[PDB]
């Protein structure tokens, strides 16, 4: 079949100091699994920020479906919600939250937030349920980072918020959404999104974070992701990853309109003008040419990546175990342009 470069990537995560590195690839068909480390080719991980994409493909399913109208007012669904210190629903799209123009703090960076879930206080309230609107809460605090639509930023906030939009236009917890909109059409048997539950699935390896940029490794495998929710609470493995990501580029859970909004992107950063970020979707063009539509991932102790060409032919996911090395862009690389 062919993924040797691949391969030398996974290696240089693990010299790197990754424990154990995983990625499965099909290029046209016959797909590859690849380890380096201690770790299982089928191995199941926190998928992240990779949620995201997820998300935004149930909300453009619903505005397909004549349910919502993505350049609605966030207002309009979700009323007095976005509000504090300068935010303004009433001047914020769905479709704003979707690509990060809404300008909305993410919660994630106030800093009673991490200290509790980001430095060592993880220790402690690792396993601690957060609502919805307890992570908007958070962030409500705070002024925005700019005018809506005005620049671009991730924030976190805007996908918790998408989430609460999911069930206001569903009337259920929008992970019933992803299940059976998603999850079940596709027959993803290894993915799954876990609300509050902590544990791992089989197979799996640990999970390792510093909690920290000399200090101490710590095992993180378990947490409630419920400080994640429809921003980044799924787990799932290299395979799952693959099949949606191919069939959602190829069209298989959206019609045209809709998976032409969904890549529509805005440019992220002058320095990087071939980068883009679309409606829980990014796209990148790599040093050979080849264009790839995805998503990354970050959570304790799990850095994700999947990836795939335009047309859905060419796919890639993995995983690193530890959140403080190893390079996942060089895996991308190796795979579509066969970088050393
Ligand atoms: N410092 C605590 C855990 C880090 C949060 C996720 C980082 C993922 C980066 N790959």
């Amino acid at each position: 079949p062919d993924h040797a470069a691949t391969q030398q990537a996974l290696e240089a995560a693990v010299a790197d100091g990754v424990p154990g590195a995983v990625a499965q690839a099909r290029d046209g068909r016959d797909r590859w699994t690849g380890t380096a480390g201690e770790r299982g080719g089928d191995d199941r991980y926190r998928v992240g920020s990779i949620t995201k994409t997820f998300t935004a493909t149930v909300l453009l399913q619903l505005q397909a479906e004549g349910r919502i109208d993505l350049d609605d007012p966030v207002e309009k669904w979700l009323p007095g919600v976005v509000r504090g210190n300068g935010h303004d629903g009433r001047k914020i799209t769905v479709r704003q939250l979707l690509n990060h123009t809404s300008g909305i703090y993410s919660y994630t960076e106030d800093p009673a937030f991490q200290a509790k879930v980001f430095g060592p206080g993880f220790l402690e309230h690792r396993y601690d349920t957060w609502t919805p609107k307890q992570l908007v809460a958070v962030a409500m605090a705070h002024e925005p980072d700019f005018t809506p639509g005005a620049s671009w930023n991730y924030s976190n906030t805007n996908f918790v918020l998408a989430g609460m939009v999911i069930e206001k236009v569903t009337g259920r917890p929008y992970g019933k959404a992803v299940e059976n909109r998603i999850i079940k059409p596709l027959k993803l048997r290894a993915t799954t999104v876990p609300g509050t539950r902590s544990a791992m699935p089989e197979p799996s390896s640990p999970a390792y974070s510093k909690l920290s940029r000399n200090a101490p490794v710590h095992d993180v495998s378990t947490l409630n992701p419920s400080i994640a929710g429809a921003a980044g609470e799924m787990i799932s493995d290299s395979r799952d990853l693959q099949t949606f990501y191919r069939a959602l580029l190829q069209g298989r859970l959206l019609p045209k309109s809709a998976l032409n909004e969904m890549t529509t992107t805005v440019q992220i950063s002058p320095e990087y003008p071939n980068v883009g970020y679309g409606l829980g979707l990014m796209k990148d063009k790599l040093s050979c040419g080849v264009e790839v539509w995805g998503h990354g991932g970050g959570i304790h102790g799990s850095s994700s990546l999947a990836q795939v060409t335009r047309d859905g032919g060419h796919s890639l996911a993995g995983n690193f175990n530890a959140d403080w090395a190893g390079d996942s862009q060089k895996v991308i690389e190796a795979e579509f342009c066969g970088t050393a």
